[PDB]
């Protein structure tokens, strides 16, 4: 009988997200940075390089200068959602310049080898790691490990790409991981030694990592006393191998063949983050995953950068 | 010569946003609530109570309790976002019930007149206007006005819908005013005498409302002692006229016949927020246009609520 | 959320379905729940109004019953006795369908003569797993499906994960690993209310007499026709709520979002 | 006037089996027998056995 404008018997309406809600921030970090393989000192000599992509080093968390509208965005995004999803993490190395220190007398000076590369290790088909102490020590231009190469002059066990200058290096992962309907639970990404979405089985003792790095995840969660979550996905396994920059080592008269390098390194993190539904539901803990992370009191901590994953044919 | 994968000629690559990225969120209040035209104070009497969406009472600010994500969630997009525009604010009363108070001895008891109606005037064709003290007064059942009805015995200037108990009404409102490309400036919408945009430009002069009501706006932004601002655009004229819920006056033996109405509203404010770009950009608020509202040290302040705008055949 | 389906909450409502079930329990090894339809019946809405005092009931046809699901938020069920699961008495203080400020619920309005129907799919399991039989007959004990929301003062365990993990004693020689993936389910409070509606007094207070009937679809797997006790392999303990307490809250987790690839 | 979803005015409704309800099972005895008319007691004998199906 109601003869007003737009009415109709009410049907079943209450209108609030019901967790449907998802954003999508790109957090982009890009930096001309020093690439030094000539000092003798932090980080500064022939040893390569490492990217530690692993880590959450994608935050630019090396250095607070570095923070930008990207991090705060997902900063906030990461208060109100319940749980994010890693997309796809861009990784483009451009290099603006490949420098040479010649000795001359002594003193040196720098000379432009443009025809030459920088190269940019895998580090595949070995089982290394990452030392992450501080989050400086994720600065890829000082992340370095002792006795440490892209060159074994016996058995040469790295996929070195190369790099001439306006040539630019890209990569991408797939982050995408989960699956099940299950999220990672938000974090600012504000600790070094948390990682990157995907499983790398293989945890220290001395660091336990938790399920995260397994297929078959099983963990649980307080929020609050009362309850208590069970999370259990099937992730499918990533490899994540140590990612090294690198000077070609090349025997001057004196030593090693000094290089460095200025670069351009610009990261873009793709990041749904599914927002925290428009009514309390603490519960929604259950379908997100602890970030994978490494725990423990250890200072220096190891991330494990498996080479790859093997493949079997039924 | 570069060899390796995904490697390209650098284009002109920077990835920062440019301010080019929006957020949608729609901010949504839905309450049952006691609509009372029997008591005899506090806004409870025969007078017509008022729906002050002219406000920015969208945000349930009337009450604490009301808050919501959705609230949260505008407050810190607001935070990350240099401007906002309203794209359609929808508004839906359902009527639960239609309840009279009748008179036996003396006490009353109530009855359910199901077959009566709520009416929802427009209050059109009439110069009117709510007044606004406190966030409280937005109120919708509380809120009105002395000497006021739906009926007049020699003219019933009022535009009356008529809602059956579960027939619903609902009605929507075009925010999308501006255009050349300029915003509102965000706030939180957590005053009661900011206005939705749309121009009436009628303004009082003890609370000089100021250029958002006028087609041709102009105005001047601090933002910082060093640079101003010089916001001017062409909005289309909007008449936003008073919208009342009132009970039928119905003459019993004694005086007008009391009901009370249980309903529920229900209002979708849709917002796109122009989210801050990747950059530190002040700037932007060039764009932005301070949110429409009525200044001035008064306590109690009238809202324009204009009838309508006639228009002419060229 | 309860296994209340039984009618546990009394004794009177039995009938030969439990009986059929509390058999067929004895002799199944595992049990799937398939389909849990309940149909809420309104023959009546009715109003106590005030007169004087005493109070006399009028019929309110032209009002309903609301059904909430009490999605959206996050709430839970006391359960004590089976007695606490009579949908008539179950409430939590200071609860409500309605708020003035924020109005969390989606909430059906059923006419009396109207019939308000759902039903669940309890289906969950799979990989060939099953439940391991009880005869239904605990409060405590909880629908199939994974809200994986346990308290910590009553540990539900492995079954409310999508990832299941348990054991099973089974004899003190052989044990079983029963693992498993289950989708997530939500199963949010379902509640009965009448509307508030405020009267002169206080709030306007009305009484429902409603029917309510429940079908549980239940697919008994029988025991093999020689005896294996290591079929228990397959099932799964039913998901119920342990510990010591006597007051236990039932997740009723509002919903699960979802993400898209 | 009701709006829910999956509501209809009522049929005729009681749910209760009215005895249309049968279940098959069958009975199976499987055996590996000594029959055996060797014997002189207890009908081991010459004489046939008998199968009292």
């Amino acid at each position: 009988e109601g003869y007003g404008k737009h009415i109709t018997s009410m049907h079943v309406r209450n209108i609030f997200n019901q967790g449907n809600q998802v954003i999508r921030n790109i957090v982009k970090q890009q930096r001309y940075e020093l690439l030094d393989f000539t000092g003798t000192e932090a980080g500064t000599t022939n040893l390569p390089k490492i990217i530690p992509y692993q880590c959450i080093w994608w935050r630019g968390l090396q250095n607070a200068a570095n923070v930008n509208q990207t991090i705060n965005n997902m900063i906030a995004l990461n208060t109100i959602s319940y749980g994010v999803r890693f997309l796809k993490a861009k990784l483009c190395i451009e290099v603006y310049a490949v420098t040479r220190k010649r000795l001359i007398q002594s003193y040196y000076t720098d000379d432009f080898e443009q025809g030459q590369n920088l190269f940019i290790g895998w580090a595949d088909r070995k089982a290394e790691s990452i030392p992450i102490t501080t989050p400086a020590d994720l600065d890829e231009t000082k992340l370095t490990v002792a006795n440490t190469t892209l060159f074994d002059a016996n058995n040469d066990n790295i996929t070195k790409e190369e790099v001439p200058t306006r040539e630019k290096w890209c990569h991408t992962w797939d982050l995408d991981v989960l699956n099940h309907n299950y999220l990672w639970e938000p974090n600012n990404l504000d600790s070094q030694w948390t990682l990157i979405p995907g499983a790398q089985a293989v945890q220290p003792t001395a660091t336990p990592i938790g399920p995260t790095y397994q297929e078959i995840v099983i963990a649980t969660k307080a929020i609050g006393a009362n309850e208590s979550a069970l999370v259990t996905t099937i992730q499918d396994r990533r490899s994540y191998p140590r990612l090294m920059l690198s000077q070609p080592q090349i025997k001057d008269e004196t030593d090693t063949m000094k290089f460095k390098y200025q670069i351009r390194i610009s990261t873009e993190l793709e990041m749904e983050h599914h927002i925290k539904p428009d009514i309390a539901n603490p519960w929604l803990t259950r379908q997100t995953l602890p970030l994978p992370a490494l725990s423990g009191d250890g200072t220096t901590r190891y991330v494990p950068c498996v080479p790859y994953e093997t493949h079997v044919s039924q």
